[PDB]
């Protein structure tokens, strides 16, 4: 499971490489943390996919699709601009005690 299990309200920050959402924290309540998958995300070659990173200077219309579970964008070539549009499940994103963390 994702990050979404236990939070909500998930958004697109920092031009949208960055996730802010709710994450309901053992306390029970809803805090918002933010955490950079243009870190552990990379797409340059029009592909998505974790290992590369700084995706987002490869990828145009940066929007969650699964609310939060599946980030969905259109990977294009630096080379141009061009290329194929695809969709990454971020299910490698998790909140632990309300801190959103990469897992």
């Amino acid at each position: 499971m994702s990050y979404a299990d236990s939070s909500r309200n998930a958004v697109l920050t920092n031009g949208g490489r960055t996730l802010r959402a709710e994450c309901r924290n053992a306390d029970g309540n809803w805090v918002t943390s933010e955490l950079d998958l243009d870190t552990c995300i990379g797409n340059p070659n029009g592909f998505l996919g974790w290992g590369m990173q700084n995706f987002s200077h490869s990828s145009e219309d940066i929007k969650l699709e699964e609310g939060g579970r599946k980030l969905t964008c259109r990977p294009k070539t630096v080379d141009g601009g061009f290329r194929e549009r695809q969709g990454i499940d971020l299910n490698r994103i998790q909140n632990v005690n309300g801190r959103l963390v990469f897992q």
